[PDB]
C-alpha cells in the first residue's frame, strides 16, 4: 500500500505520512534549524524526521538527531545512508546500511504539470522530445523533475559534487523504471566512478514518487 516501498528493496526499512499529526515535536540538537521557519516548513521537516526515526528503529538504530550538512544533505549516523521526501500531502523517508547498499535518494512530487517555464529549465532537447513520445496519461515533465531530483540524492552522497539538471539524461519507462546518465566525470570520493543508476517510480494518490538504490559494489 504504501508508496516508498513499493519502489525500494525490502532491506530498506521505510516509513510515510500523508498528514502532519497533533503533537511531533523536534529533538533538541534539530529545533536551531527551523527555529525561524514558517509553520510549513516547521512540519515538513518534524514529520519527516519522525518517519526517518521510525525507520532508523527498525535498523536497531536508536533515536537521534537528523541534521544538515554543508549543501543540505541529511547527516546520517556512520554506517546508515538514507533519504527524505517532503510535499504537500507526504512525509516519506528510508534508511539502510552500508554493509548492504551504496546510497538510495527518493524523491515526491505531486502528479502535476510542471510550472511554467520549469521544463525548458530541466529538459535537455532529447529528453523533451523523448516525453512527447511516451504514452498520454501521465505528467511525465513532473515525473522526469522528480526522477532528477532523486539522482542528485543518490549521488550527492557517493560525491560530494553538484549536479545539474543539464548533466543527467533520465529516461523514463512506462513500465515504472527509468534510468539516470551522467553526462558529467563521475569520480566518487571512494575513488569508484559513476556513470548511470537505476530507478523506480510509482503514481498513486495525486503524487509522483521516484527512487535509485545504487547496490553494493559487485
Ligand atoms: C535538494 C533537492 C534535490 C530537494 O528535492 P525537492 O524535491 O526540492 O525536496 P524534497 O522535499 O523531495 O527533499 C528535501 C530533502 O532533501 C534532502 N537533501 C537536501 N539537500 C540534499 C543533498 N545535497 N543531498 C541529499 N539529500 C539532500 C534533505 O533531507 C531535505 O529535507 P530536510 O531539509 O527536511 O532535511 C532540490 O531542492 C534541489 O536543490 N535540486 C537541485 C539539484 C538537482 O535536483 N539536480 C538534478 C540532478 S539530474
Ligand atoms: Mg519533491
Amino acid at each position: 500500500d504504501q508508496l516508498i516501498a513499493s519502489v525500494v528493496p525490502e532491506l530498506l526499512p521505510s516509513a510515510e505520512l500523508y498528514e502532519d499529526p497533533p503533537g511531533l515535536e523536534p529533538l533538541p540538537e534539530e529545533e536551531p534549524l527551523i527555529a525561524k521557519s514558517v509553520a510549513k516548513r516547521r512540519n515538513e521537516f518534524i514529520t519527516v524526521r519522525y518517519c526517518a526515526r521510525q525507520a532508523l528503529s527498525v535498523l536497531g538504530i536508536p533515536e537521534v538527531p537528523i541534521l544538515k550538512g554543508d549543501k543540505g544533505q541529511p547527516l546520517w549516523p556512520d554506517g546508515i545512508v538514507g533519504s527524505m521526501t517532503h510535499t504537500e500531502g507526504f512525509r516519506g523517508a528510508v534508511v539502510g546500511r552500508t554493509g548492504e547498499v551504496r546510497s538510495v535518494g527518493i524523491d515526491a512530487e505531486p502528479h502535476d504539470v510542471l510550472p511554467n517555464g520549469v521544463l525548458k529549465s530541466i529538459a535537455l532537447p532529447v529528453e523533451r522530445d523523448e516525453l512527447d513520445a511516451l504514452p498520454a496519461g501521465t505528467h511525465w515533465d513532473r515525473l522526469l523533475f522528480c526522477a532528477k531530483e532523486t539522482t542528485y540524492k543518490a549521488w550527492f552522497p557517493l560525491t560530494a559534487r553538484w549536479l545539474g539538471f543539464e548533466d543527467a539524461h533520465i529516461t523514463i519507462d512506462p513500465d515504472g523504471t527509468f534510468t539516470s546518465r551522467i553526462l558529467v566525470d563521475g569520480r566518487a570520493n571512494d575513488g569508484t566512478v559513476l556513470s548511470a543508476f537505476d530507478g523506480r517510480w510509482i503514481i498513486d494518490k495525486g503524487l509522483i514518487l521516484t527512487a535509485i538504490v545504487v547496490p553494493k559494489l559487485a
